[PDB]
């Protein structure tokens, strides 16, 4: 808003408070709030479980 | 670009060459190319199968 620098190059995300006063390019990636989680390990199988 | 119109709300892509000529805003959905195909059956084969 003042001028110290004209360009950000950094993930900086577009949001309407953001842009009310900033000035914003082309969205050069795209992203997305995700869940993580502990995959399958294994069959983890005792061979005395027959 | 003759301004006949105004806001036009519908599919258009936002395209390095569209824009050169005409503005835009930004994107309220986003998509890409993706596979599509049959969903599985299962008609089984014979021998394999027992
Ligand atoms: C399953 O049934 C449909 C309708 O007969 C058929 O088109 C398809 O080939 C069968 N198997 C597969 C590959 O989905």
């Amino acid at each position: 808003i003042d001028h110290k620098a004209d360009l950000a190059v950094a993930p900086l995300a577009i949001t309407y408070v953001r842009e009310k006063v900033i000035d914003f390019s082309k969205p050069f990636m795209t992203l997305g709030i995700s869940i993580l989680y502990r995959k399958p390990n294994g069959t983890n199988p005792g061979v005395f479980s027959f």
